[PDB]
């Protein structure tokens, strides 16, 4: 039933509007937990704001809003109303009290603005503060500049400046994250045009430069004129492009907050933060009174040092005491934050929406999937029928309860997945004490040797099946034979066959009958990235990805499946490979030699969770899929990069199995290009493989091996 | 150099005291980052407060403070000054403005109380607000009742009520965590003597009356309610009555006060305390509330916090949580309750650790076990022993890693020399400027068994291990197992824990194995002594080995290499498992040959020294008591500890299994007693073991196996 309705205003004083929070100014009755999060976006061209808006801000905002999955044209169902009011073109023509009157005139303002968010995105000006003397009713405000008297914490949003309006950033112009230490340990550029700690900061930082214990470069005036700025701020110097050239050479970048403690955040402070994260300079913010973009959801200490101004006398020691792996961890998290929430208009709009939505406990929209066109066909000639894995069992838990990881760990909070490899496991007594649906413990829980083992999946999670995904192209005869080797496979739910050839399968084809369905899917084009699309016909969590020419025995498939049920976030597989350091060229090589150390497992024969299919196809960078289609190669390398980036673990190699020239050199090019897209090498090494527990173990007579051969 | 000094008051208005924050009212010059965190505690028996204090509060606080590592009697070096002012015996004699004057009279108040924390711990009263009319200068306040006017976020502290004053809580009266669902879905008991309260009552009654679930909601008390603040839902009965119903509740409702200015109250904090205490997952109606320690704890992992207007959806929401998610919230509530709420020591440690953390100073180093070496005389790769570097992450573990520090076990109170959770460098960093200590196989080209034996490789810099070997009255076998160690690569030293009460014989010739052999004396004979953090252990890696174990050198080297890639786990040879006793609904120790394992016995395993500190000094005493009673089960206890911390099974290396009846049955009793201590069974199952990557693989002639036999 519907949430209780907020009672509206029947004008309100500034004490009242400063007192607004969700618990007294937001109408939850428009927003049932199960009605989605429909968002109404006002067309700013119908209101006075449109013609005063900065043109690039307006254009990038309208294009993002048009493409957004939550936006609805039906104001009657909307939970949230968005009005874009800035930033405005300078000099600001419109007077404050006029800006107020047009806000109170918006079509769905009702009496007070409840459930509206006012968006005001900075791009060229660091001195605008359009809403300062404006009464906003019960609306929330999203902008980059706030004084204390205007910031309502937990209700307003501090957001990032819009830099890449009507453009795309170039991930190739970002310096690599390694080497850790750059030319300068830290730098700062600014100018101030006049408790005052500012004078001890300057004296301490100058003394560090003059000591010549580290290479630093600190400058408290600009070569030319400084950009205008708010009072007591350290104004920016030069153009975006000048400042970046220096920050690209800095291990750390100083950000000295404004001298007036009432300036909670400013356009200028957030710009410096934006620019430092953009190129991997770890921010060092002096002044704990600041509110950084998105601070209610992001743990900023993981990407930035935030330090009271009185500890300036200890900054030099502190920056010298951080290890290389801690410092590189901070750089790697600043890249995640900057890409996900700062870098484009889409990033920013998705962050505003997702912040408001999470604060009111509504799950994200469900990530799309690949609607498949089945190619119907005709077939030729344990004890139960296929069962799908349950879906969407954690809507509230992944949104609210897992708040920290949702927002501070990749891939971020914007999508709802049908399932994930990070679901917590039950303690091992719960299956015997009331939570046993689907559990199949070996030997009823007493365990045993090979007899009992083969009679039950066991493990720490309920039983399930897996889906085979088999890519094929112009190989109609070998396909039918390998499809037949799957007859009798335990726990097989269905086979999905991805038909890449442009010529459909001949009408007169007698596919085998293997006891489970065989769906043949049509592909709008011929790509190796098509094996990782999240086909709606895949109804399990587990995928066994296999080439139409791969020869796995049934016992291998079953041992791999049980390993993966205990390593659900990993690529678990058979073909082990590794990346080799090209010593003279200081670069990477693909290496498939026999080896005692591995770092990739090829997806021509491996288990992985369908979660990574959604990521590979819709969240990972386009430049990587672009390159897979160019070389018709390397999709297995890209998927080991993705999974090892998300998990920071190597893959897992199962059993002792191990199985032209311009193709092989395409794989050195791929490894080195993928490293430029990510900023670093995510692959890691393992010095073991997994076998069954009693592999090659001598046993008494009343005991049996788990498998005959593996 | 010292931090910049805060400029003192030369009386201040209420607008000034309400704006105090660390950035304008704390004097960082008393608190350099590297001078520790010395705390001065005023003796409240010298000031007016002492005779009015509740005597049990006063006695429990003074006891904790006398035993606290940070506390000093030298007020000249102190960074923080602590004064206990409450709670006071009822009816409260002392008038407000008097309490103000004794505060300004404190010996080291100086002019304004800077760097003072005022502590006011509740126990018996739910109506006290001692400091409401009291000017506090620049001092922080730590207490359980705050109105909005008085609460300074980020500066004041919301703490737990002091329930077990001068007592210890009994962990065996805590109902077990499983089964997940208990008799009632939720319960509530209280009486009350925008206004959403009427719809809440109506809604919750309708849920009771629907008989879709078993619930018990009562909006008056059997007898007279405890006194409370206005608009509060007052507590009913005595602590022992409320807990008997909560013990049977899956969820406990907490309905926050009707006046939104009452940010938190003793009565709300008591309901939170009692719910967590017995495993009822709190459901808090009202987001305006500030829960204890909320600046540091992510409460959404332990409680559902829900706007009052969404009461109409609470029933739907409680039914939609999966079993594994509800259990994870119960297990997190227990961690929070025990670490920060349960005793006077918990509370006082938490107040100190909050303020210390907020000013970026690391925790006191955990103690180690000063070894008394027993000098002895000895009989008759190319480098000399190197110890592991220590304390490389003081700032990062305190500030950067804030979330895990506070919200994951073991909590934030100790600084360890090193941990198994240090982040790993991306694999190109060893070649591009961070290569100190790294020994990659084939210099980064890799290879086969030849190169693999020449270099540890891996993802971490090289290091060594220490053998710890327990012995008791087996003088002849000891010398012989010590001699098996001669020649072992990467061995730093051998620490021999001499558990026999009779010293070694003076005429003893110990072997000379090429490294030192330290023989340490034990004050008593305990199996716990193999897990004490002897200050002679100079490495991170420990190879725990009984005096009668035969490990070959290759086994040790492959085990060491697995651990270097699995640093948080027990990595070892002897696999065992816990088996469910189907008729008695309880656990059994089982050592049969098995295809599924859950334990690795520490009689032959690698683990990180970090877990010796935890086993000895943090893990509950009752577990070490039982190990001493039966002289048994130290290996089951350490498997419980490590699987509790990591929620992962151990790792079993190679095919080795090979190595009276009242001993075997003591092990059933340990497993089932430990489950009572923890509240749940932490062990988990694995259906694989590890072997080298080319174990039993058919290799060309230009390639060599990693090891000859494993
Ligand atoms: C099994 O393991 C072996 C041993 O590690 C691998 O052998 C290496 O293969 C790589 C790539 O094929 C070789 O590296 C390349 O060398 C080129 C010049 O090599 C000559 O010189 C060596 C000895 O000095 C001869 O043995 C060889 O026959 C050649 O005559 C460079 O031009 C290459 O650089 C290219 O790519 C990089 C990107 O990283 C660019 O910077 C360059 O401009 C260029 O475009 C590269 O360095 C290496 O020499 C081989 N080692 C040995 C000892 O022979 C096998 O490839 C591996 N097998 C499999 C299947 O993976
Ligand atoms: C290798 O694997 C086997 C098979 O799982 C293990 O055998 C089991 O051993 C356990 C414990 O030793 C046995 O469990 C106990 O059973 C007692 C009654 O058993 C009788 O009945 C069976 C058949 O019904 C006979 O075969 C047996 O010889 C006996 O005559 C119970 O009384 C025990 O309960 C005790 O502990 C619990 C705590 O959980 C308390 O609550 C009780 O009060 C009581 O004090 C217990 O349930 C089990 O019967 C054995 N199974 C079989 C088939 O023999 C081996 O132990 C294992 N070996 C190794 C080395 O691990
Ligand atoms: C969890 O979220 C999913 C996705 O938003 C919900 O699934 C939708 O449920 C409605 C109502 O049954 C259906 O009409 C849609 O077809 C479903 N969408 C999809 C993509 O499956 C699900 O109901 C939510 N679960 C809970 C417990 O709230
Ligand atoms: C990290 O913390 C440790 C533990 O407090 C510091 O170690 C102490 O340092 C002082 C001065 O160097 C010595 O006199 C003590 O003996 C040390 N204690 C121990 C237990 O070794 C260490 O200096 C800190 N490191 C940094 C970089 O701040
Ligand atoms: O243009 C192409 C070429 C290949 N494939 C598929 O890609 C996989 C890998 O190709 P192949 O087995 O020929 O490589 P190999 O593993 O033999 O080196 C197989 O499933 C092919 O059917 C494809 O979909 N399109
Ligand atoms: O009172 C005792 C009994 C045993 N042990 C040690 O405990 C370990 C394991 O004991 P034992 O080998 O006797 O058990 P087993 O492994 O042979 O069953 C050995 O290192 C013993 O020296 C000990 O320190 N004190
Ligand atoms: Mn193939
Ligand atoms: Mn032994």
């Amino acid at each position: 039933s519907l949430p209780i309705r907020l009672l509206p205003e029947k004008l309100p004083p500034p004490k009242a509007t400063r007192g607004c929070r969700l618990h007294n100014c937001f109408d939850y009755s428009r927003c049932p937990l199960t009605s989605g999060f429909p968002v109404y976006v006002y067309d700013s061209d119908q209101f006075v704001f449109g013609s005063y808006l900065d043109p690039l801000v307006k254009q990038a905002f309208q294009a993002t809003a048009r493409a957004n999955v939550y936006v609805t044209e039906n104001a009657d169902i909307a939970c949230l109303y968005v009005i874009l009011v800035g930033e405005m073109q300078e000099p600001v023509v419109l007077r404050p009290a006029e800006l107020e009157k047009q806000l109170y005139s918006l079509p769905h303002w009702r009496t007070d603005g409840h459930n509206h968010v006012i968006i005001n995105l900075s791009r060229k000006s660091d001195t605008q503060n359009l809403l300062y003397n404006v009464s906003t009713g019960r609306a929330m405000v999203a902008q980059s500049t706030f004084y204390t008297v205007q910031y309502r914490p937990g209700f307003d949003l501090v957001v990032s400046p819009l830099v890449h309006a009507m453009s795309e950033p170039n991930f190739m112009e970002i310096p690599p994250q390694v080497p850790v230490k750059r030319k300068y340990l830290f730098t700062f550029q600014g100018e101030k045009i006049e408790a005052d700690y500012d004078d001890r900061i300057i004296a301490t930082l100058k003394a560090v430069q003059d000591s010549k214990l580290d290479q630093v470069l600190v400058e408290f005036t600009c070569k030319n004129q400084p950009k205008p700025s708010l009072p007591t701020e350290w104004a920016l110097c030069g153009e975006r492009e000048d400042r970046l050239e220096l920050l690209k050479l800095s291990t750390f970048a100083l950000i000295i907050t404004p001298g007036d403690p009432r300036l909670v955040i400013s356009s200028g402070c957030a710009t410096r933060l934006f620019e430092a994260l953009e190129v991997g300079a770890v921010p060092v913010v002096l002044g704990e009174q600041v509110q950084l973009p998105y601070q209610d959801m992001l743990q900023w200490n993981e990407a930035a040092l935030v330090v009271p101004k009185p500890r300036v006398t200890e900054v030099h020691f502190l920056l010298r005491s951080l290890s290389d792996s801690d410092l590189l961890a901070m750089r790697r998290q600043g890249r995640f934050l900057w890409e996900t929430y700062f870098s484009t208009a889409d990033s920013i709009f998705n962050t505003v929406l997702a912040m408001i939505r999470t604060r009111i406990q509504i799950p994200a929209a469900p990530i799309r999937e690949e609607a498949a066109a089945e190619i119907p066909h005709r077939s030729g000639k344990e004890t139960e029928p296929p069962y799908a894995s349950p879906r969407y069992l954690r809507n509230f838990t992944l949104t609210v309860t897992d708040f920290y990881r949702s927002w501070n760990c990749a891939p971020g909070p914007f999508h709802l997945f049908p399932h994930t490899p990070f679901d917590p496991v039950l303690p091992s007594e719960a299956k015997f004490l009331g939570s046993g649906t689907g559990f199949r413990p070996i030997g009823g829980g007493a365990g045993g040797s090979g007899k009992e083992f083969q009679a039950a999946l066991g493990g720490n999670v309920p039983r399930e099946q897996f889906t085979v995904v088999m890519l094929t192209y112009e190989r109609e005869e070998v396909l039918m034979n390998s499809l037949e080797r799957l007859n009798g496979l335990p726990y097989l739910n269905k086979v999905v066959v991805v038909w890449n050839s442009p010529k459909l399968p001949s009408e007169d084809l007698l596919w085998p009958d293997i006891g489970v369905p065989i769906m043949v899917v049509r592909t709008e084009k011929n790509s190796l990235n098509n094996r990782f699309l999240p086909w709606n016909e895949i109804e399990t969590e587990a995928i066994l990805s296999i080439d139409d020419d791969a020869h796995l025995r049934h016992d291998e498939i079953m041992f791999g499946f049980r390993v993966w049920r205990e390593a659900r976030d990993r690529i678990v597989g058979f073909p082990g490979r590794y990346h080799a350091w090209d010593i003279p060229h200081q670069s990477w090589l693909y290496n498939s030699n026999y080896s005692c150390e591995l770092s990739m497992v090829l997806t021509g024969a491996a288990f992985f969770h369908k979660y990574y299919a959604y990521l590979y196809s819709y969240v990972m960078p386009q430049a990587i899929r672009d390159m897979v289609d160019e070389y018709i190669n390397c999709e297995d390398i890209a998927m080991n990069f993705l999974v090892s980036h998300i998990t920071r673990k190597p893959p897992i190699k199962v059993t002792s199995r191990w199985t032209d020239d311009s193709h092989f050199h395409e794989r050195h090019k791929c490894i080195n290009f993928f490293v430029k897209v990510y900023g670093y090498m995510p692959l890691l090494y393992t010095q073991f493989r997994v076998d069954s527990v009693l592999f090659k173990t001598r046993l008494p007579h009343d005991k049996t091996k788990c498998f005959k051969f593996i």
